[PDB]
């Protein structure tokens, strides 16, 4: 079979890991983001 | 109406706001990289 | 290359496109939502 | 318990209920109209 | 046209079929967890 | 601070991890699926 189409795979797969990757990241710092707000918000429920 | 809730809400927005231009860049690559793949596979099914 | 499958990439990637757009939608309305009833909720915490 | 707050998830969830169906709705859209040029694509293979 | 890619194609779409169906059970239990936390809370601000 | 509001947001946030979890797995086999068939109509084209 062809290294060829073999190789442009590879690409392929490596892209969409890196999607992946990427998507999780921004996930993340999205939960850490509103988390963050939320754990203010609490401070300021027990005070405020 | 409080105008520290209504700042972690901006807060709160704003870090909705920007998972959701995240999202939509990483989205964006990995369509470009695998569409390039598959352009590219293209070339070569006219050709081998 | 062949223009006929050049269109058939035309197709799919306008596909594609009107997904992302109608994801994006989707998801704002969602937001537009839970955000609305959460204003909600902030005038009945600072009443009741 | 108070029936406000009660009412208020009824909408929140009823708002989530409501992204969930229309996310599930384009995505199906998504991969039909792209089913579609792929089941295409594959009658200009067993013939050009 | 081949029975063969067509099976294929039937592979491909009960695969993704099946990844929709595991992700809308996915986000089922995310949203059903997080609902839970979220009515017990209540319980918890009406009494403490 | 309370203990009591923390540990609802362990759960929440064990909750959302779970879920993260849950979709990344769903997300893995369907491409996992995806691939091999990929994978198995290469064979198929450099044959048949
Ligand atoms: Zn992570
Ligand atoms: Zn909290
Ligand atoms: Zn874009
Ligand atoms: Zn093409
Ligand atoms: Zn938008
Ligand atoms: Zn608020
Ligand atoms: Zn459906
Ligand atoms: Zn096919
Ligand atoms: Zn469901
Ligand atoms: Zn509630
Ligand atoms: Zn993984
Ligand atoms: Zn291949």
């Amino acid at each position: 079979s062809s290294l060829l189409e073999k190789g442009l795979d590879g690409a392929k797969k490596a892209v969409g890991g890196l999607g992946k990757l990427g998507k999780d990241a921004v996930e993340d710092l999205e939960s850490v983001g509103k988390g963050a707000v939320h754990d203010v918000k609490d401070v300021l429920d027990s005070v405020l």
